[PDB]
């Protein structure tokens, strides 16, 4: 009964997968991933929620003829990880920083079979890096950044409205965090967020903005 995967290009050798769950109170949330074709090697940025739709995105990359190499997961959440056991499962290599996977088992959850330390990691020398801009949606967050397209995958931290779930956020941190994020990828063409539409460089201070307010707020009784 939920919207079907959606697939759409975005870029030349870009694709936004969209994937959807109902959660209460936010209603029917659009998760936003990626698909990056580097020559007919495709990697995953971000699992939809679910194995099967995990398969449905993996085979229709294969049907046109792309191999998949890997996925990177954002944050040990489930709508960048759910897929991570299914694709396991696959024998298609599954990566995510030491602090996603040490957040993976307390949550009870599968890793990934590859890990990385550290605040800047070429998953594709590059093509695609993974970049750690501090505590802020989770602990974990990283955002992934397409050197030739200047595209920028936010993943749940690029967040230009509102927050979102703040469950497991590290609120003190976020507003540090995305000022070291803001000042880092200015040079940004499109902005991916997790659960809100594409844009530009323009999400990096909006986000600054939210995650200031939201310290402010957690400051009142
Ligand atoms: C709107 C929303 O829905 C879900 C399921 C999430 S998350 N990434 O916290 O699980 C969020 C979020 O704030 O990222
Ligand atoms: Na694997
Ligand atoms: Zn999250
Ligand atoms: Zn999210």
């Amino acid at each position: 009964s939920l919207p079907d995967l959606k697939i759409e290009k975005l870029d030349e050798g870009v694709y936004v997968h969209t994937s959807f769950e109902e959660v209460n109170g936010w209603g029917v949330v659009p998760k936003h991933g990626l698909v990056v074709l580097v020559n007919a090697e495709a990697y995953l940025i971000d699992t939809p929620f679910t194995a099967k739709d995990t398969e449905k995105l993996v085979t229709w990359f294969v049907e046109r003829g792309y191999k998949i190499k890997g996925s990177i997961s954002s944050h040990f959440h489930s709508d960048s990880t759910g897929g991570i056991e299914w694709l396991n499962s696959r024998s298609i290599p599954t990566y995510a920083s030491e602090l996603t996977n040490e957040l993976l088992k307390k949550d009870g959850k599968v890793q990934a079979t590859n890990s990385f330390s550290g605040v800047n990691y070429w998953l594709v020398k590059n093509k695609i890096e993974v970049f750690y801009p501090g505590p802020g949606h989770t602990p974990d967050n990283v955002v992934v950044w397409l050197p030739e397209r200047k595209i920028l995958f936010g993943g749940c931290f690029i967040k230009p409205y509102g927050l979102g779930n703040l469950g497991d956020a590290n609120i003190e941190a976020w507003p540090k965090s995305a000022k070291l994020l803001k000042s880092k990828y200015g040079k940004a063409k499109l902005v991916v967020p997790s659960h809100s539409e594409v844009g530009d460089a323009s999400l990096l201070k909006l986000t600054l903005e939210q995650a200031v307010k939201g310290l402010n707020e957690s400051k009142k009784p």
